[PDB]
DNA sequence: TCACGCAGTATCCTGT
RNA sequence: GGAUACUGC
């Protein structure tokens, strides 16, 4: 009955369906000794609100002051009576709770007796600024589903997770082979101390032609590479590809120089040769849907490849959008908006790697193209087919069949590169440390990783966290240098993890500066205790060290020490 | 729906 | 006065 499964992915949709939250992994089925996609739905994630009391009755802000003091009573009943039927709010349950503070609303004491109403998510959502008669401010409207169950649940990551008595599914609701259902969240926990599981990856090229007509960009070719056991935590497999797959599709206009039947024969057959660009992205579909990765890896896959993938999808009216995603939707995300949010939603489920913002958060290069980076990574020469000559080639079965071999080198090309940088071992290290989801970590990114880490640790300590949001000032000193030449020994002395370090030894925290709401404020006492943001820091430094350390040892493999130091540089 | 800070060097342009 | 780049920490 205890259903234990190891999450990669979760998905919520704020508008469509309120307070379920679709989390998505492996789990282990004996049958066929092997691990195969679960989709586990959370529902009724109730939100939760805070009150803050005043400390003297005003009336209505009319009055002012009145005098009487007011209690957790007075709270309850003025929410009872007046805010819920105001804001058509059913059923509720509420309870009081004594929570700290700091941050940058003013007139919020450090300490306070906070009233806590849990609700449904079906019912209307509070205003940010609704004040009475007798709380002067309310805390956690807008928050998320997925940040609640994520905060409440102490959910870091990617992880093993329990859930206790389980349920099916009345119809099916995602593409994978198991489906479980939760009906409330404090069913869910995480059990620590297991080996990840392997997880399926894909990497995918495609070879489009654009047709002027339209001046829509048309798919020609895609190649697939099909690993199904890509470790997590170990080195990556060699050769970094099991299987593999290539679909071919003849132009609206030209046809095959009646010889492809003999290629295909006389080359191998994996190759599907379709004639319309609807069997092409139908094969592509089914044959995703079949194999079902937990991760897609591809270069300038938010970009260009899936949002090209969509269109033509759309264009076509190819059935079953939804394979490639792992939720059974209707209505296709809007196309557009900023980086690959859209792309995102339409591959709900599905971990993406785009090795351009990998590579561009991971190494430094001149440029990020392809060629560069193969250059550059693998140390290898990459051929360039012209865009005019991709048409034209559809005059020879060889030109043909080099065509498709050059979409297979490409992802074969990204697949390498993925296995290089680490990239996936990588990502989950991070994610596990901040506590954010793989995908958000693997869209590149700073704000969203410490915003997760700071959250998980106020929650963590009783702690009342800021609402989602809706040259300033002097840094370093750089001295004045002696310009020349030195022929003699340069000694340069430099601090370890300054900043860092700064905040360790003087206790620069949230909790121990007074700030008012641009003067710099006074360090803070010494007879206070370590707040939570040194905590977290002295941690992150202590994991680097450790890595430092395992550089140090002695005898150790070039590559190996490459990723020891791109991982220290992470940590930093 | 997004997005780490600041200090510093190098190059180039200002019609209707 | 402005605009465009990318180094350093
Ligand atoms: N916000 C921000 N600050 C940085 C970044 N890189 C360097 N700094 C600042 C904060 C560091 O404490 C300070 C010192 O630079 P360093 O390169 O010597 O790093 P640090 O001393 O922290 O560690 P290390 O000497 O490499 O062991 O410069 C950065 O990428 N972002
Ligand atoms: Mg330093
Ligand atoms: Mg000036």
């Amino acid at each position: 009955q205890v259903f234990r499964f190891y999450w990669l992915d979760a998905y919520e949709d704020q508008y469509s369906q309120p307070g379920v939250v679709y989390l998505f992994g492996k789990v282990w089925i004996e049958s066929a000794d092997a691990y195969v996609s679960c989709c586990v739905s959370v529902k009724n994630i109730e939100r939760t609100v805070y009150l803050l009391p005043r400390e003297n009755r005003v009336q209505l802000s009319t009055g002012k002051d009145t005098g009487a003091p007011v209690s957790m009573m007075h709270v309850y009943q003025e929410f009872n009576e007046a805010v819920a039927e105001k804001y058509k709010i059913m059923k509720f349950k509420s309870k009081k709770v004594d929570k700290d503070y700091a941050f940058e609303i003013p007139d919020v004491p450090a300490s306070s007796e906070y009233l806590e109403v849990r609700y449904s998510a079906d019912s209307p959502q509070l205003p940010q600024d609704l004040k009475g008669e007798t709380f002067s401010h309310v805390f956690g409207t807008n928050t998320s589903s997925l940040e609640l169950f994520l905060l409440s649940r102490k959910i870091k990551g990617p992880s093993w997770l329990e859930i206790k008595s389980p349920q099916l599914s009345s119809q099916p609701m995602s593409w994978c082979k198991v489906e479980a259902v939760v009906t409330r969240p404090d069913q869910v926990s995480v059990v620590k101390d297991l080996a990840p599981p392997p997880v399926v990856v894909l990497s995918l090229s495609m070879k489009t032609v654009q047709n002027a007509k339209t001046h829509q960009n048309e798919i020609v070719a895609i190649a697939a590479l099909v690993h199904h056991t890509f470790p997590l935590d170990k080195a990556p497999p060699q050769p970094p590809f099991q299987t593999h797959f290539c679909v071919l599709s003849k132009l609206n206009d030209c046809i095959f120089p009646y010889d492809y039947n003999e290629a295909v024969k006389q080359k191998n057959a994996n190759i599907e040769i379709a004639l319309t660009e609807r069997t092409l992205l139908g094969f592509f579909l089914a044959k995703i849907h079949k194999i079902d990765p937990d991760v897609i890896v591809g270069h300038d896959i938010y970009g260009f490849d899936l949002e090209v993938l969509l269109q033509r999808i759309n264009s076509c009216k190819v059935p079953f959008w939804s394979k490639i995603g792992r939720l059974r939707r209707s209505v296709m995300p809007k196309l557009g908006g900023r980086s690959g949010f859209a792309e995102r939603n339409a591959a709900c489920g599905r971990i993406i790697c785009d090795i351009e913002i990998s590579a561009k958060e991971l190494i430094r290069c001149k440029s990020y193209h392809l060629s560069e980076l193969v250059h550059q990574i693998l140390k290898a020469e990459r051929v360039v087919i012209p865009p005019e000559n991709i048409r034209n080639a559809y005059n020879d079965s060889v030109h043909l069949l080099y065509m498709l071999e050059n979409t297979w080198i490409d992802a074969k090309f990204i697949l390498q590169i993925m296995c290089e940088l680490n990239v996936l071992p990588l990502a989950l290290q991070i994610t596990n440390i901040a506590g954010n989801v793989m995908s958000r970590t693997l869209m590149g990114g700073r704000s969203e990783r410490n915003e997760y880490l700071l959250l998980h640790a106020f929650t963590e300590n009783n702690f009342i966290v800021p609402d989602k949001p809706v040259a300033a000032y002097a840094g370093g000193l750089v001295l004045e240098p002696k310009v020349g030449f030195y022929d003699k020994f340069i000694l340069l002395l430099d601090f370890n993890s300054l900043y860092p370090s700064i905040i360790q030894e003087y206790n620069i925290c949230f909790t121990t500066v007074h700030r008012e709401a641009d003067e710099i404020p006074e360090l803070p006492h010494s007879d206070l205790e370590m707040g939570i943001l040194p905590r977290e820091i002295r941690k992150l430094v202590e994991r680097r060290r450790h890595v430092k350390q395992l550089m140090k040892q002695p005898d150790l493999n070039p590559d190996l020490y490459l990723q020891y130091d791109i991982r220290q540089k992470a940590l930093k």
